[PDB]
């Protein structure tokens, strides 16, 4: 894929193209899903640029930013029988990796008896922002499945499901002293 | 409530649970409402972590972050007749408090004859971001009322209504010199 | 227009006013469109306040923040035949200006053979966040056209279309060394 002039004016009527170049409305549920992946990817970039994460988190998050483009390519390309070219799809491989990162980073942390108030470190607060945006993207991914239960894979949404759980764990690690707990009705 | 393993895989089919553990689609309007409260809460955490607010704003905003979890507990728990346990609900008490903070912080500021361009301080700009996210959450809260006018309270949405007004006032105070005014068609 | 008490309680029933003071639901597609313009405007303010953009970008972005209020005034005011007062509307003039900024700032940059991972500079990462929020606003603007193809202009949405292309170019310029490229399935 190529990024040259950037502005082509081909979407000035409110329509645009999926990856097979078929035309959709810019409100199409599939587009909203991989659009929200774009927005989640930018939230992680904000966390990387203002958060000063250590080397090992920067490598995990950079892989996730790359996975999010894999996920968008998946969502933007309709599923067809025997495609001429084999499409890039999300695989259980991706989710297993996320679960391993969850278990590893969640090992050294204790249980919580209530919700944490987002904030603390610049890195911890921005991971929380990214966490909520990924969760919004997950909802859009599931809505895309509802709209096209054959043409859209469930694996992008399952990836986004596990990812927001990992981002939560990482947000706690970025507050190595501890985060403030919600006190109901306090 | 307990946060332990974090990832349970019970939502890998696009369904999830309200606080009474009844099952809903992850696109359910009630969930979208308290999801957007989560996103607004994270925006305030970004304002607290990168904004360096003074002591008195940090205490006001920390209370709001706690109120937002009260509001989410409200929205996530259907209203029923004579519940076995009494549920945590938002009350006029919450909104009266917000109005007092509005009046107090708006006392020392002058009138405006047009809109302000968001920006200035890191604290002022991030309060504006939080302001717009809270307003998005308010719209979702009202949509939840439309979907379930008996099972959902109007008070969460009324809290979110007044809250975005307070966040605007606080955004001006964080620009103690003044913000740039919109000039129509300038 | 005047900003005085801020909180009027007139929207505590989930209704609110367009610029002609006619009443709409707070979920009205037109309101969602200029609400999303507000959210995009705040994202640019975050980019201006934490990004330390040079003088020439700050002047371009400040003009865009002003255009976004022009665009919201357009979207919030229904189109009518022979209005008593002439309404502020977006014009091709606005979009031509954006295209000139695109061409000028895109001149000194090379082609790309794949997507860039958002991040890098605080300014570059926050421009990416703003880029994705503007794109979300564009989708809402097109949905407003669908709901009211006579009462809503297409020009706000076309402005938002070109604007996200410009924000992308500016995000690259704020990484004068280069951004990381997506590697499919890497
Ligand atoms: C932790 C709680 O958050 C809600 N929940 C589950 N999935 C999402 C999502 N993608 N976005 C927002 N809220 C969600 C459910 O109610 C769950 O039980
Ligand atoms: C200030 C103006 O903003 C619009 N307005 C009112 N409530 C909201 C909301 N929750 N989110 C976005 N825009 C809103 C109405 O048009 C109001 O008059
Ligand atoms: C670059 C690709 O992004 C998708 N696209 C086009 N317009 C938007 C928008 N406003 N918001 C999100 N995604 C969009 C289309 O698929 C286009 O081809
Ligand atoms: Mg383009
Ligand atoms: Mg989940
Ligand atoms: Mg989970
Ligand atoms: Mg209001
Ligand atoms: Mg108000
Ligand atoms: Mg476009």
């Amino acid at each position: 894929v190529h990024l040259t002039r950037i502005y082509t004016r081909t979407g000035d009527d409110g329509t645009t193209g999926l990856s097979d170049m078929s035309r959709v409305a810019k409100t199409d549920a599939r587009l909203v899903a991989y659009a929200d992946c774009d927005e989640a990817n930018a939230a992680i970039g904000a966390a990387l640029a203002l958060g000063h994460p250590d080397t090992q988190i920067t490598d995990v998050l950079r892989q996730i930013q790359n996975d999010l483009f894999d996920a968008g390519a998946d969502l933007s390309t309709p599923i067809v029988e025997n495609p001429k070219h084999p499409p890039l799809r999300i695989a259980q491989s991706y989710i297993d990796r996320l679960e391993g990162w969850c278990d590893a980073y969640n090992a050294g942390l204790p249980a919580l008896k209530s919700f944490v108030l987002p904030g603390g470190s610049p890195l911890s607060a921005l991971l929380h922002v990214a966490r909520t945006v990924v969760r919004r993207a997950e909802r859009s991914a599931w809505a895309a499945v509802d709209a096209h239960p054959e043409g859209v894979s469930v694996l992008p949404a399952k990836y986004l499901n596990r990812l927001s759980d990992l981002l939560f764990i990482l947000s706690r690690v970025a507050n190595p002293d501890g985060d403030v707990l919600w006190r109901p009705g306090g």
